[PDB]
């Protein structure tokens, strides 16, 4: 069991050392393309050339740190997404490739498809599948201008269950996402198309692998100690100067669910670690207390709570209360989401 400390799994030197040590380098992947020129100008409402093809850039979907994310089109025209990094970030493509190799085939539908990496001298462009109904953060914010004010519980629970099941699979692959939050969840046609009454909402994917960690590249028992990057929320361990590995994602899923529940960011306090708010008036109060308690009070790296059990507890409540409500709750969000995309 002995702890092998890696202080900072995001350190640029370390990422360089790890990607250099690979037997199958990212450049050798079949869908990686290296170009001996600089990154073309990529801006809204203009074309640019990507290797052989010509790509029209529609609008900016997000930007942050070294990355900009764009919607784009290539006789019938397929829409897609570009993630442009300056300087080059092969790390994301590395993680995304490993994830897809490791995931059980039956789970791959829960993840955004990717198509190619183009490595230029001063940057990279990754090409991905478009989820055209925006982020979960945007969705939560859409509820703020309704009389409802927040997402309804039935949908909150459907989404929370999908997240737990999703991260269960990611962790089974020995990957840590590292930056789980509402603005890293995206909503796609799978959600629009969802006609059935299944407990898990389709069309939800988790993207942005900028803080992702491959535990297969480190020794058994590896733990980390650093606090998070500029855009991240500090997890419980970082907040009390303790080591972490998979706990960071438990915390992220909790913060994300919290944000669905209250429409604002999670702040925590100690008594046991607990989120602020969480008033007596909340529906399913006992379920939520138990949820947040288990997600936020992980004794150590050897006592990671069962994501399956966490989900089974939510599922019991969902099955009791929401099986006959969920279709109408989803349809109502569809109506808000399609209105938002009209502007
Ligand atoms: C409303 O926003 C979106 C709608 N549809 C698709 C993507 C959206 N947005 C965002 N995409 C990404 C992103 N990350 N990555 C890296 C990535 C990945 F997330 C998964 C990968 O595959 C694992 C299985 O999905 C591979 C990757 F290279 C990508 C690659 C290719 C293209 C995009 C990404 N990062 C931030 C984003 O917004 C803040
Ligand atoms: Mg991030």
């Amino acid at each position: 069991a002995p702890n092998f400390i890696v202080g900072n799994p995001w350190d640029d030197k370390l990422i360089f050392k790890l990607l250099s040590g690979l037997s199958k380098p990212v450049s050798s992947y079949p869908n990686t393309f290296e170009w001996q020129c600089k990154l073309p100008a990529i801006k809204p409402k203009t074309e640019f050339q990507l290797g052989s093809k010509l790509v029209y850039v529609h609008h900016l979907l997000g930007e942050g740190a070294f990355a900009q994310v764009y919607e784009a089109t290539q006789k019938n025209k397929q829409k897609f997404v570009l993630k442009v990094q300056k300087p080059a970030n092969p790390w994301e493509f590395y993680i995304g490739t490993q994830l897809m190799e490791r995931l059980k085939p039956s789970m791959q539908h829960m993840f955004m498809k990717f198509y190619s990496a183009h490595l230029f001298q001063n940057g990279s462009v990754l090409v991905g599948e478009l989820y055209s109904y925006g982020t979960l953060l945007n969705a939560i914010n859409l509820y703020k201008n309704t009389p409802e004010k927040v997402m309804p519980q039935g949908l909150v629970i459907s989404f929370a269950m999908r997240m737990l099941y999703m991260i269960e699979q990611v962790h089974d692959c020995e990957i840590i996402h590292g930056d789980i939050k509402p603005d890293n969840f995206i909503l796609g046609n799978g959600f629009l198309e969802q006609d059935d009454e299944d407990d898990l909402s389709a069309g939800l994917a988790l993207i942005d692998l900028g803080q992702s960690i491959d535990m297969k590249l480190f020794p058994k028992g590896t733990i980390f100690t650093a606090k998070c990057e500029t855009s991240g929320f500090q997890c419980v361990e970082m907040l009390s100067n303790k080591p972490w590995n998979y706990q960071i994602d438990y915390f992220g899923v909790a913060a994300t669910v919290y944000c669905m529940l209250f429409g604002t960011y999670m702040k925590v306090k100690n008594e046991e670690c607990k989120p602020e708010g969480l008033f007596r008036r909340l529906p399913h109060l006992d379920m939520w207390n138990e949820f947040f308690h288990v997600m936020l009070n992980i004794p150590d790296c050897h006592h990671l709570p069962s994501l399956d059990l966490l989900r089974q507890k939510l599922k019991k409540v969902f099955q009791q209360h929401y099986t006959n409500k969920i279709r109408a709750l989803r349809n109502r969000l569809i109506v808000l989401l399609l209105e938002c995309k009209r502007s």
